[PDB]
């Protein structure tokens, strides 16, 4: 069926419940036999979220390669996404040596620091320019540039510099502030202008390494933004753009990380900012 109108039949009939169970009855399996190794247990935030080993990425370190993040690779719609959980105290090195080995441009947050009275993750970058953050076992260094602060969102440029080299680059933050700490936004229309911003600065384009995008434990509002972007990119190839199937397109994009949107209200907020959006694209 179409998108919109397939949208108001699941409204009508109330039946969101049921159509996300068969998603999660028909998602993949894989393994994941590294992240469950023993000498892990402190590099993941949450038991249940792991990243398969034939999709994870790799750090560059002989005695211990380990992140939570995954390669998310979409053939036809010819975009790349690493999805990661929010850095935790003792992996915040690993997330930067990541950042700088794949060759990323952007990172993009969706979630605050603390959210709910508890910690969601690290404080990883620098909040004044005059104090840089130093990574001793990566030997990597950080500095703000500069910190642009919007009603919904804010962005930063940030200066990574490989200290054994003494090469550095130019990294954007782009942190969508604004998501409530329980449900899904009233309305799309600001999360879609922050993809758009994102978008913009070509951090999701093919001459920089794949997007690094994370929240709490990467899977929820992560897989919202990439479900997103990707379903609009293809309505933008096809002929016919009524072909775009969101409930496929999110199956491959679980066949590289597990548990990708988290809850009914998740999927339907997903369609409602596909649909809104491809309003807008014309
Ligand atoms: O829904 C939108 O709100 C607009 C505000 N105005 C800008 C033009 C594109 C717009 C947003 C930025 N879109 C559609 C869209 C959003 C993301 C990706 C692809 C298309």
């Amino acid at each position: 069926m179409e998108m919109e109108k397939e949208f108001e039949q699941i409204d009508k009939s109330g039946s969101w419940a049921a159509i996300y169970q068969d998603i999660r009855h028909e998602a993949s399996d894989f393994p994941s036999r590294v992240a469950k190794l023993p000498k892990n247990k402190n590099r993941n935030r949450y038991r249940d979220v792991s990243p398969f080993d034939h999709s994870r990425i790799k750090l560059h370190q002989e005695d211990n390669d380990y992140i939570n993040a995954s390669l998310i690779k979409m053939e036809e719609a010819q975009r790349s996404y690493i999805l990661t959980q929010g850095p935790l105290p003792n992996t915040v090195g690993h997330f930067w040596e990541m950042v700088w080995e794949q060759k990323s441009r952007g990172v993009v947050m969706l979630n605050r620091v603390m959210e709910k009275g508890s910690l969601k993750c690290a404080q990883y970058w620098p909040q004044k320019e005059e104090k840089e953050m130093i990574f001793e076992d990566t030997n990597l260094k950080l500095t703000l540039i500069s910190e642009d602060i919007k009603s919904y969102y804010t962005v930063r440029q940030l200066e990574l510099e490989n200290l054994t080299t003494q090469e550095t680059r130019e990294i954007l933050h782009f942190h969508y502030t604004t998501w409530p700490d329980f449900g899904v936004p009233e309305s799309p229309a600001s999360f879609l202008n922050f993809l758009f911003k994102v978008r913009e600065s070509g951090s999701l384009s093919p001459e920089h390494g794949p997007v690094v995008v994370h929240c709490s434990a990467g899977i929820g509002r992560s897989g919202t933004f990439c479900l997103a972007d990707t379903c609009l990119l293809l309505m933008d190839k096809r002929k016919d753009p009524s072909s775009v199937d969101i409930k496929k397109v999110l199956l491959e994009m679980r066949k590289f990380r597990m548990g990708l949107i988290q809850t009914a209200d998740q999927l339907r907020f997903s369609y409602l900012a596909v649909i809104e959006g491809a309003k807008f694209i014309m």
